[PDB]
């Protein structure tokens, strides 16, 4: 029994699905785009969740093509489908270290945008901060030329003070999350407070937006729309959903 057989096994029975999580923006209204998570419907076990085997096929190499795989399957679920979007509607992906220093990724991302009508997405890539201390001349080049198709960077588990400001400037990123464990805690404790203030902080000096992960109350989406936080996500807005669910919710969206 091998575990990395299994995955491929998996991927080449197309058990990797896209699930889709709305993004919403900080004062309300209409969905904005959707983050891309990669769930693995497998036939015994039922519907697994993408922390339970990515750590797994990263270290058994596969993450790579199952990444390009999923956004495959996004691009033959909505590129039909862009009378639903509102022009400049975000798609993002988590993408894995592994996949950042290739250049492939960049031909990943042009096929995906062919998509669409152009100009008709926005995509956007989620990182952490490791990527860009742990970069190299692929990292330059490789910001560069998604830079240039129009693509988006996003980072995680990022530092707030002059030395991550430094690699944020250097890349050029375009994007901070507010990890969901800060959210959480929102009127609750007073020192996640300042944390989520130093981020708001280091976005507006950057010029950065700002997506919020695990937005569950009113009273979070209230306290991070005071903020000018851009986007938010979480319970609030809805969970990830099945593309029959996502098209559902479009539709209904399209109409008003």
């Amino acid at each position: 029994a091998s575990p990395s057989s299994e995955l491929r096994r998996a991927l080449e029975a197309n058990e990797f699905i896209p699930y889709y999580q709305p993004l919403s923006p900080g004062q309300g209204g209409r969905w904005i785009g959707v983050e891309v998570l990669m769930r693995w419907r497998h036939p015994r076990e039922g519907l697994i969740r993408p922390d339970l085997f990515i750590p797994f096929a990263e270290r058994s190499g596969l993450i790579v093509p199952m990444t390009r795989a999923l956004m495959r399957q996004v691009a033959e679920d909505l590129g039909g489908h862009a009378g639903k979007l509102e022009p400049g509607f975000h798609i993002g992906f988590n993408i894995s270290a592994t996949h950042c220093h290739e250049l492939a990724l960049v031909d990943d991302c042009r096929e995906l945008l062919a998509a669409f009508p152009p100009g008709h997405i926005t995509l956007v890539l989620e990182l952490t901060e490791r990527e860009l201390i742990e970069s190299s001349e692929v990292t330059d080049r490789l910001f560069d030329e998604l830079h240039a198709l129009g693509v988006k960077i996003a980072i995680d588990d990022f530092g707030t003070g002059h030395s991550s400001l430094a690699y944020l400037r250097k890349f050029q990123v375009d994007c901070l999350k507010i990890d969901q464990s800060f959210v959480a805690r929102i009127g609750i404790d007073t020192l996640s407070g300042h944390i989520l203030d130093s981020i708001v902080e280091l976005s507006a000096k950057l010029d950065l937006d700002i997506v919020a992960e695990g937005v569950e109350t009113p009273e979070q989406r209230d306290y991070l729309a005071a903020r000018g936080v851009d986007y938010l996500q979480g319970y609030l807005i809805g969970r990830p959903m099945p593309l029959e669910s996502l098209l559902s919710s479009l539709t209904v969206q399209e109409g008003q």
